[PDB]
């Protein structure tokens, strides 16, 4: 009963509200979530999520209500309001700069030139290569950022991230932790479906079960370790 | 105009959802919440603190969204649901055991006799008496609990709930941080307001601003040191 003729693709208008997650933006591009980024609930992101991607509720509930937190609203966010440092927001993003050094909301094509040149003489990124990423961008918040913070949850979260773009945008079965250049490029530099280009939503549900043995991976290989106080304290609303 | 004839006090049935916030259970024993205590929100929430005790939204969003991260609900809780260690429920409680070495839900007599035999010689609760309490309680907790968490964060909400205690059950203004103690004590041993005794809801707005200073001056009075770590982090859902 979801019909992706009926949500094309729209660029944002300039007040049109839109955060650090691809995902999310997405979404509101393409009207699953209002595509002017404003009040938005848990529920609508779940109902989104869902219809958009085949992600579920067990996830997009988790997150949805960490993510409420960056608000001063009772039960919605905008989409900007996501950028909050330390909520969810991060350091060694894998498209966004470091707060303390640059912009931590905008898509930024020379931070993206490590995923997109990543997995080198393949067409697919995938876990190995996800994880190589991840290494690479915290070396570079920990070289050039002096306010960096890498901790287990940090460290959790950007897991859980690239997890999201190697079974979001993948061709075949979630499972397998790949997905087509082609496909997951669009999804960062237009946060756009890649529907033209041959993507079609997941018919396997994207849930914890799912993507908890990925994560898991991507932080193995990514050779990951502690570098400070490692306390996975999160802000808890703006204005603190 | 609240209308507190329209909101008796019923005591909970055996399927009735109750959590360790005696401000919340309060709510709902008089209806201004779901007397089943389930599927209740951060809307509701404000509504009701408004309605029974003129708490504002400042504090009620911001707390009431933490709260929510306690379900597996999208956007609502069941009052006992808050009993979930580390997310806002704490060792050290007025009137509950710490986890670990007990039940950190029930309303306990036992625990509850500190706070009911401090302040000798006076009828109120006031900013010493409490912050004496909060001393008194965490030393049990050290004392009793090898696995005691004491933190800035548990600190300052424990500080938060003795100052909830002295402005909504107040007499006088709620800015004197002072209050009857026959008020205070049935508000934790019967989750009840105390209509027949005298009490009626302030009408003084109790917000932040109100509020901060008299956290404060009992943060400053209990001679409070921190516990290990002194890691601020959160639980972020149950099962994890
Ligand atoms: C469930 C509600 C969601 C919330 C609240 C949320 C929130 C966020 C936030 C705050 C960030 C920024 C973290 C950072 O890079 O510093 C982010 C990044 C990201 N999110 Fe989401 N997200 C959600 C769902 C999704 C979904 C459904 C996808 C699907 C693919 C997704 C994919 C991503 C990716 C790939 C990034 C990394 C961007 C980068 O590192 O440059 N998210 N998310
Ligand atoms: C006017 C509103 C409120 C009042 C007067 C109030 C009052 C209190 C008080 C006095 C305690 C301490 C109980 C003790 O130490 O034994 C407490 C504990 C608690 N409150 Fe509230 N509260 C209010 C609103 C809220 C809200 C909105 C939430 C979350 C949605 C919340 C969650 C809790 C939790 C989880 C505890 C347990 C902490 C612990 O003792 O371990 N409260 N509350
Ligand atoms: C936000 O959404 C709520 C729920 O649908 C609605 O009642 C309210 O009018 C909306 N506000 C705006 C500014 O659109
Ligand atoms: C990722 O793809 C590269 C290149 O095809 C391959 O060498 C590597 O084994 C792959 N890793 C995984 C986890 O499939
Ligand atoms: C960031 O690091 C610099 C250099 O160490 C320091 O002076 C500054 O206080 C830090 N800022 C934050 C946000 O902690
Ligand atoms: C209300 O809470 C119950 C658990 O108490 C949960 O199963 C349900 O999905 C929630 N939703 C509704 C429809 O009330
Ligand atoms: C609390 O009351 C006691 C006894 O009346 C008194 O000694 C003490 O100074 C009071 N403290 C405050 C902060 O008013
Ligand atoms: C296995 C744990 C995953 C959930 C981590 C906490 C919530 C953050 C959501 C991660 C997804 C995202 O940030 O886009
Ligand atoms: C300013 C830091 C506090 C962050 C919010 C956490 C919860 C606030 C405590 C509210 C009182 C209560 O728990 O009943
Ligand atoms: C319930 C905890 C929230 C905040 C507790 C510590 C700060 C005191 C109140 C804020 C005062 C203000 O700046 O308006
Ligand atoms: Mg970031
Ligand atoms: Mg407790």
């Amino acid at each position: 009963a979801v019909d992706f003729s009926a949500h094309p693709w729209k660029a944002p208008g300039p007040n049109d509200s839109r955060g650090p997650c691809p995902g999310l933006n997405t979404l509101a591009n393409h009207g699953f979530l209002p595509r002017n980024g404003r009040n938005i609930s848990v529920p609508m992101i779940v109902k989104a999520g869902f219809e958009g991607y085949n992600v579920q509720s067990d996830i997009l509930i988790l997150a949805g209500k960490v993510g409420m937190l960056t608000s001063r609203e009772a039960d919605t966010i905008s989409l900007e309001d996501l950028k909050l440092h330390g909520t969810i927001e991060h350091d060694a993003s894998l498209s966004r700069e470091d707060v303390a050094i640059g912009d931590n909301l905008h898509f930024n094509e020379a931070i993206f030139t490590t995923l997109a040149n990543s997995n080198p003489g393949a067409d697919v990124y995938n876990i190995s290569s996800a994880a190589q990423v991840q290494h690479d961008r915290l070396a570079d918040s920990v070289a050039r950022n002096p306010n960096v913070t890498n901790t287990d949850l940090t460290a959790t979260i950007r897991s859980s991230e690239s997890a999201f773009y190697l079974t979001v945008m993948s061709a075949g079965d979630p499972l397998r932790g790949e997905a087509p250049k082609k496909f997951v490029n669009v999804f960062f530099q237009e946060e756009r479906m890649p529907i033209k280009e041959g993507w079609k939503r997941s018919t396997t549900p994207i849930n914890l079960p799912l993507l908890g043995p990925i994560i898991d991976r991507i932080t193995e290989l990514s050779d990951w370790k502690p570098t400070g106080d490692n306390c996975g304290a999160i802000v808890l609303g703006p204005g603190l």
